[PDB]
């Protein structure tokens, strides 16, 4: 959905109708091991910000960041205070890494009134808030343990729960109707995109679970991560429009995204909503990854190596 700036957020904050969620799940590699969200979240956050357990919400799943059910979700966001028509805002301490997964998640469940914070680092360099004015350079943060959250009433209740925005692994293996790539109208039927790096496609690069292959699945206009981001945030709307139309990326046909766990494939839904190349009700996303397309799929689908 929309995005906003950090400056308008200070104004938007002073009334507690804007329920803020933080989402900073780090990758489970040995580098960030010992760099948690929940342990860093309860030491520095924004006044009203809340955590969402993407590791506990979607507890029953092979791929750990799978989309949970509408009734292991509603009956926890009631425990977080949000209502059906409560606007919400998102921020990630990492730049643009793990945020939009939650935005896409809310979009699945008929929740409009959702926006994402462009630049975190500029919020860090604010002077302060109109509220808490006498405290300059504090008030932006809330360095205290999260206390008592009075639960929601009336409770969250999703009216719509539109699932067509997500596609099963069958829904992507069902390109078998035409399996000769762009020559078979994969470039005309379903404009796949992969948020994997250009090194992890157009050839072969080390996957995270480095026992299976890596490449560029059939008929997929590959747009990569830094191609829209610049050191803390997204590019201009015209910037993204040019980034796509300069390629063959154009919202003329069905369009689907891909990356590891889907945790960053939703970036290539957010940027699209920003530019407008498609439709909010169509620009779907495949939560399964190359991890699914290599571990639980055929052997001929993979793209070529060097």
């Amino acid at each position: 959905s929309k995005l906003i700036s950090p400056a308008e957020l200070a104004k938007r904050l002073s009334s507690k109708e804007t329920k803020i969620f933080d989402a900073t799940w780090y990758l489970p590699t040995p580098a960030n091991v010992g760099k948690n969200a929940y342990d860093n979240y309860m030491k520095k956050r924004i006044p009203g910000a809340l955590y969402f357990d993407i590791d506990a919400v979607n507890t029953p799943s092979k791929f750990p960041h799978m989309l949970p059910s509408p009734q292991t979700f509603e009956n926890e966001l009631t425990k977080l205070g949000v209502s059906s028509d409560s606007p919400i805002v998102v921020y990630d301490t990492q730049g643009v890494f793990s945020g939009p997964r939650l935005v896409w998640t809310f979009k699945v469940f008929g929740h409009d009134n959702v926006q994402f914070l462009n630049g975190f680092e500029a919020y860090t360099q604010l002077p302060g808030i109109p509220s808490r004015p006498d405290a300059y350079t504090w008030g932006i943060w809330d360095t205290q343990v999260p206390g008592k959250i009075d639960p929601a009433d009336p409770p969250y209740k999703v009216t719509k729960a539109r699932p067509e925005l997500v596609k099963s692994f069958e829904d992507v293996l069902a390109i078998v109707e035409k399996h000769n790539g762009d020559g078979a109208k994969i470039r005309n039927e379903v404009t796949f995109i992969d948020a994997r790096p250009n090194g992890r496609f157009t050839g072969k690069d080390a996957e995270p679970r480095a026992e299976l292959s890596s490449g560029h699945v059939p008929g997929a206009y590959s747009i990569a991560f830094p191609e829209v981001v610049e050191n803390g945030k997204f590019k201009s709307p015209e910037e993204l429009k040019a980034l796509f139309a300069s390629k063959g990326i154009d919202g003329s046909k069905p369009i689907i995204s891909m990356c590891g766990s889907g945790v960053t494939a939703c970036v290539i839904d957010l940027a699209l909503e920003i530019a407008g190349i498609g439709s909010r009700d169509t620009n779907a996303v495949y939560d399964g990854s190359w991890t699914e397309w290599a571990q639980r799929a055929p052997t001929k689908y993979i793209v070529k190596e060097e």
